[PDB]
């Protein structure tokens, strides 16, 4: 197509010409285009692409199938959620010095995590178990795109590695449902806070690799206050807009959360949602690398802009 045919001809700019290893990186001034050329670019530089010998009209077609895959009419939880999902690993990876602790498929399946972690996501949001029914729909759907002719970026993976790899992108993309995170977190911080944290440990590295794609996640809540209060509103607006369909569609009254009117609360609820839940986790994080301080000290500055709100409103 003529889309894939301008991507796959594109100049690739270099990681530091895009900015991409910033946490405090922002897309909205970025084309479509550009976007891709991002992933692209994350990549290469993560060796991906030839460690892994892909083609690169192959990559391109994937980016093209991933980024489709996302609908835009959803406010908040599409591809540029995705991409700057993406982008936040990309930096902790590269800028939070995360690289030399993991290995090439799990940085592999990371990415790709990121990239695919909410595909066909629907505007249906939760709460705080749930058993993850969302995040296997997005799994299935990375499944299906990473198997569709052509979109193949796991070939010249051995059958073990793809075996391999593919577990670890079901459990990063499954990890990013908040019922999860909330039911290990628990064990993650006590590691931390005695002390004995321990990567060489199988067990310790699945709940590493799951704490940093919640991480990746939320990493909305962290971003420099022009861009936080930017993607509040499509998360704001997501809600809301689902409190409306789901009074229509069901007779059912939105919660405060969800419905448009008591709006004048999100500086008060965001104060919550980063005590209860974001808080912890950079703290946490910062422990296990001093190198993503960016991430917890922007998570900060966050809630003060949100209390000063919350009061003066
Ligand atoms: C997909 C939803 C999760 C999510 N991702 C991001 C980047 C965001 C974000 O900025 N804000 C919210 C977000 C989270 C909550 S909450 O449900 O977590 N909140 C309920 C009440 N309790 C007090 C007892 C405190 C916690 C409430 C409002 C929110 O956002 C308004 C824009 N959620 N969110
Ligand atoms: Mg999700
Ligand atoms: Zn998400």
């Amino acid at each position: 197509t003529r889309e894939l045919q301008s991507l796959a001809a594109a100049v690739v700019p270099s990681a530091q010409t895009l900015k991409i290893t910033d946490f405090s990186f922002s897309d909205f001034e970025l084309s479509d285009l550009e976007t891709a050329l991002c992933t692209i670019r994350m990549f290469t530089d993560l060796n991906l692409v030839q460690n892994f010998q892909m083609k690169h009209e192959v990559l391109c077609r994937w980016i093209l199938s991933v980024k489709k895959n996302y609908r835009k009419n959803v406010a908040y939880h599409n591809w540029r959620h995705a991409f700057n999902t993406a982008q936040c690993m990309f930096a902790a990876l590269k800028a939070g010095k995360i690289q030399n602790k993991l290995t090439d498929l799990e940085i592999l399946a990371l990415l790709i995590a990121a990239l695919s972690h909410d595909l066909d996501h629907r505007g249906v949001n939760n709460s705080y178990y749930c058993h993850s029914i969302m995040e296997h729909h997005h799994f299935d759907q990375c499944l299906m795109i990473l198997n569709s002719p052509g979109n193949q970026i796991l070939s010249g993976l051995s059958i073990e590695e793809y075996k391999t790899t593919l577990k670890i992108i079901k459990q990063a993309i499954l990890a990013t449902d908040l019922a999860l995170y909330i039911k290990r977190r628990g064990e993650f911080f006590e590691l931390i806070r005695k002390n004995q944290f321990n990567l060489e440990d199988p067990h310790q590295k699945e709940l590493f690799l799951a704490m940093l794609m919640t991480a990746c996640d939320l990493s909305a809540i962290t971003k420099p206050w022009p861009i936080q209060q930017r993607i509040a509103e499509l998360v704001a607006t997501e809600f809301f807009d689902q409190g409306d369909r789901e009074r229509k569609e069901l007779n059912i009254e939105p919660t405060d959360l969800m419905n448009r009117e008591k709006k004048n609360k999100i500086p008060s609820m965001q104060v919550g949602f980063i005590d209860a839940i974001c808080l912890q986790l950079y703290e946490a994080l910062t422990h296990v690398s001093e190198d993503c301080f960016p991430l917890l000290d922007g998570c900060r500055k966050n809630r003060q802009k949100w209390q000063a709100l919350a009061e003066q409103q």
